[PDB]
């Protein structure tokens, strides 16, 4: 009973989480197995920042300008390279904490966990979606770059994000494990304005189940809609279509509350259309779009 | 930038949870030092529940009745006693990770994390407010009690809930750490109706602060009030009566926006009497108030 935006437990990532500093930056890494994953700005000057040419402040550095401090204890590097946007320093000691763990480039609209750090020690944890301007909405400090986004399956935590950098309007980018950025954006101080942050029409609906399931649901109707119909009030409302895949995805809620999809898209329309009029969903007055149709079936079901 | 429903990293206490079942009931234990803390209830059949002594349950049970298991490993139980509603295993091997800690019972108002588990296991962490009914609104299945709140100081883990039992308007009910039940619920299935819900009105003016800090500004307005109008107005629209104590406890986020308390609650005053008018703060389209002044203050400033 009840509905949280739940984070994955945290300790298993806290165990990696370490600190990189290069000259006067200091910022956070990611520690597995023998190699600290960082911010290749780590690198960089404020001044740098502006105009950065990695390759070329790279050959500035040696393995002894990046100090790397688990705990209180100093870790030795021994080689450093660059991948896209990401530093890679090899360290002489295998990280013992090191969970099972994978890299996973996630698409828009799906959901992860952050662990907020300063200074290689975790500050908080809190749950986020990949936007579909492939923006995300953090809660991110000067020193918190490094924090890495994840999620877990049983034992294995699948690394998905870390933080890089936070544009003019306060939302956040940053990149895969890979280095690579999530959508247009690249790590300099530069006019870098995000596209429209639609909703994610997919866990909305997600949402709507979990609802019902959780005994809200004032906001059922007696209608349905086809994916088309449904579709033109997506686009009036700045909502993700709807495909067949999202249908397909959301078939094991429907069979939970025996509501068909097309009716609870139904509901979402009117919704749209009419607004809440001042009540609320899941102690929610407007439609959550950062649950997952598997994050609502895992909260649902009690998955450890 | 951007502000965020954050939870306290979840590893220090992931480290002291366990599995207990007597009988057919299987719940959550907590693991501190040689002692393992679980609800009492573990000891009742469904049956039980509606009419339960437990004086008399717990006569029928011996150290061998109650099964711990910590991981895949077993621990050996060598003496039990009942606290309040709290039991108290005694095992013959001190928690390895037993973290710095306390036991602290919270006021209505003050938020903590709850690391939600099953058999044992971490499912997931989130963060909650004792509400002024002595309810807290969670995310709990059958197989959750046991499950803890706590609130983190650097390095000790203050422990202040563990989870009982769910109201029929699917609303929670726990203890603290001594087992004492917050509020007036009692561990029987039995007809328990929760108070008002109030809005905790000090934790709707440090948000507000958080949102003016994160450059959400358009609610400010022209205007103050005095604490006696601003009541009157709380009481309308049961919100908790705001205390000289509470206008001193904002005094530092008023003086890190330099908005004074009493022109953020005529801020709060026209947003009561007005509506939010279809817009939203802090992606919010109602005021929240499951964030403390020292929450504020924490994830403003970067704490770790
Ligand atoms: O440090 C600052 N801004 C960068 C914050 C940031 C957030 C998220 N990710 C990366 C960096 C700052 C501090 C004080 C005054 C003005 C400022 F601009
Ligand atoms: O197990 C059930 N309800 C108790 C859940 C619960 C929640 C929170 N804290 C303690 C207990 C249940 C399962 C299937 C059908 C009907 C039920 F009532």
């Amino acid at each position: 009973s009840g509905f949280r935006k739940m984070a994955f437990p945290s300790g298993k990532v806290e165990g990696c989480m370490v600190q990189v500093t290069c000259g006067t930056t200091t910022l956070n890494g990611l520690w597995l197995d023998d190699v600290v994953y960082c911010p290749r700005h780590v690198i960089c000057t404020s001044e740098d920042m502006l105009n950065p040419n990695y390759e070329d402040l790279l050959i500035r550095k040696s393995n002894h300008n990046f100090l790397v401090q688990a705990g209180n204890v100093q870790l030795r590097v021994i080689g450093h390279s660059m991948q896209n946007c990401v530093l890679k320093l090899k360290v002489d000691t295998a990280n013992p904490k090191t969970p099972k763990y994978k890299f996973v480039r996630i698409q828009p609209g799906q959901t992860f966990s952050v662990l907020a750090c300063y200074n290689g020690s975790p500050s908080g944890v809190y749950q986020c979606a990949m936007r579909p301007n492939f923006t995300i909405k953090g809660s991110f400090l000067n020193g918190s770059c490094g924090s890495v986004g994840f999620n877990i399956d049983y034992d294995c935590v699948s690394f998905c994000y870390m933080h890089h950098m936070e544009l003019p309007t306060g939302v956040h980018a940053g990149t895969d494990l890979e280095g690579n950025f999530y959508g247009p954006f690249v790590d300099r101080q530069t006019a870098q304005a995000a596209g429209t942050d639609t909703t994610i029409t997919v866990n909305v609906l997600a949402w709507l189940y979990a609802a019902v399931i959780n005994g809200d649901r004032w906001f059922l109707n007696r209608f349905t809609t086809t994916l088309n119909d449904f579709n033109l009030v997506a686009m009036k409302y700045n909502y993700e279509p709807l495909t067949q895949d999202h249908v397909d995805i959301l078939g094991p809620l429907s069979a939970q509350t025996g509501i068909a999809v097309l009716d609870m898209c139904a509901s979402l329309k009117e919704l749209l259309q009419n607004g809440m009029n001042g009540r609320t969903i899941l102690g929610s007055a407007l439609l959550e779009d950062e649950f997952t149709p598997f994050d609502v079936v895992r909260q649902c079901s009690g998955v450890t």
